[PDB]
């Protein structure tokens, strides 16, 4: 029942790992687009890349990181505390909702660039969620990190049973 109401929580990873690569190439293509317009505009939509792609690199610990909960023990829910699972929640659900802040923004420049207007106010909101998601992202990668390793330690300790 724990496993069943935090995979409820967190919801499909494999959906934010489809969804980020399809955005990550998105804003590198919107990056080339806008080269010779706006080198302000280019630079962020460029840092998207890299920024989205960290989520990627940890997805298959991410996963593995959920199955170990999934099959606990007494001794692993442990190291499973109340304010690491409160972070893990935490940080996919602000993942998810700057997804939905950030979807629109690529034809949002478009858009604005085609009639000439300003792309202070879209600029300045890239730059906000880029942030952000390196910020949570950067977040759950180290958390499920440290977890991962400490289940390993605490198994390999156990080991002489
Ligand atoms: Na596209
Ligand atoms: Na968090």
């Amino acid at each position: 029942h724990l496993y069943q109401d935090l995979q409820r929580e967190v919801g499909s990873l494999k959906e934010i790992n489809f969804m980020l690569s399809v955005l990550q190439k998105e804003f590198l293509h919107l990056s080339k687009e806008f080269a010779t317009t706006s080198k302000d505009l280019s630079a962020v939509s460029q840092d998207f890349y890299s920024c989205l792609q960290a989520f990627r690199d940890n997805y298959k610990g991410f996963e593995s990181l959920l199955d170990e909960y999934k099959n606990s023990t007494e001794e692993m829910r442990k190291l499973f505390s109340q304010e690491i699972i409160a972070d893990l929640k935490g940080s996919v659900a602000s993942l998810r909702e700057e997804i939905r802040f950030l979807t629109p923004l690529a034809e949002e420049v478009r858009r604005l660039a085609h009639n000439q207007q300003s792309l202070t106010a879209a600029i300045e909101e890239l730059k906000t969620i880029r942030d952000s998601l390196r910020d949570e992202i950067g977040q759950l990668s180290q958390l499920s990190k440290t977890l991962t390793s400490q289940i390993a330690l605490q198994r390999k300790l156990e080991h002489h049973h």
